[PDB]
């Protein structure tokens, strides 16, 4: 079942929000060529429980073997902090950034039982045109897809949205096409992490109507090759593109208000409104 959240439930998602937020802009001067994705785990996790008073959801509740999910380069989501750079057979499983790679970093807080879930990334170093515009595309579908979210509208124009704007691109792009990650998907998120409904971001025609009170997160995950992904049975959480290209992915939760949405996890660096007016 969808939940409406209450006034209460609002704030205390809103203050959920700001918090998941907070730990991507605090962590950003120490993202740079060289740091383990290990020591970022343990300066968030410190941030989190110390100075936020919040909880990391994955490590506490989601059986996930530290406090963020970590995603360089070919990893689409789930990339798990590290001190050394291992392999899945012939895949590389990273763990220290290196001048030119992409890094997603997925934060999910807790505060007094509510949920904050948000992931950005960064550009580490001189990264190349086809990777630059691999993250820029990701993020244009996320914005893109937020500009239509308001009470009425059905669930499948988000992914009917996304799925336009990346197939204009791949039109007006030959250098630079890209696909859309099928096998994840954004979700409603709330008291519990994983709440109705599922939001796909590919074209489809859901007709679950979006509600004033609903919360929910948008996420894509666009590829630079093939959409298909390869979840490492190694360490049970790593997902590779199957083609071995480049994945990017940029996720806020949003709160439908009466004209548009809210961006709960909006951070300070963004050109986006808090409250879009999309009526
Ligand atoms: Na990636």
């Amino acid at each position: 079942s969808i939940k409406i959240k209450n006034a209460v439930e609002i704030e205390k998602m809103r203050v959920a929000g700001r918090l998941a937020a907070e730990v991507l802009e605090m962590i950003e001067p120490h993202v740079k060529a060289g740091v383990t994705t290990e020591e970022l785990d343990q300066i968030c996790h410190k941030y989190i429980t110390e100075v936020q008073g919040a909880i990391p959801a994955p490590l506490n509740y989601h059986g996930f073997p530290k406090s963020i999910c970590t995603s360089i380069n070919h990893i689409v989501c789930h990339g798990i902090p590290a001190s050394e750079d291992t392999y899945f057979g012939q895949i590389q499983r990273p763990a220290v950034l290196r001048d030119g790679d992409i890094l997603n970093i997925d934060i999910t807080v807790i505060k007094d039982g509510y949920h904050g879930d948000t992931s950005k990334m960064f550009l580490i170093g001189d990264v190349s045109i086809e990777d630059k515009r691999l993250c820029h595309v990701a993020q244009e579908c996320l914005y893109l897809a937020l500009k239509q979210v308001k009470p009425g509208v059905q669930l499948g124009e988000i992914g009917t949205t996304i799925e336009k704007h990346i197939k204009t691109n791949n039109k007006n792009n030959p250098r630079f096409k890209f696909s859309i990650v099928r096998d994840y998907c954004g979700h409603g998120i709330g008291a519990e992490f994983h709440e109705e409904p599922q939001v796909v971001h590919y074209k489809n025609s859901d007709r679950t109507v979006l509600r004033e009170g609903m919360i929910f997160t948008i996420e894509p995950m666009i590829n630079a090759g093939k959409f298909g992904c390869r979840l490492d049975d190694e360490d049970s959480w790593t997902v590779y593109t199957a083609d071995g290209k480049k994945s990017a992915q940029w996720e806020h939760t949003i709160l439908v208000t009466a004209t548009g949405c809210e961006i709960l996890t909006l951070r300070s660096e963004e050109s986006l409104p808090r409250i879009l007016n999309n009526a």
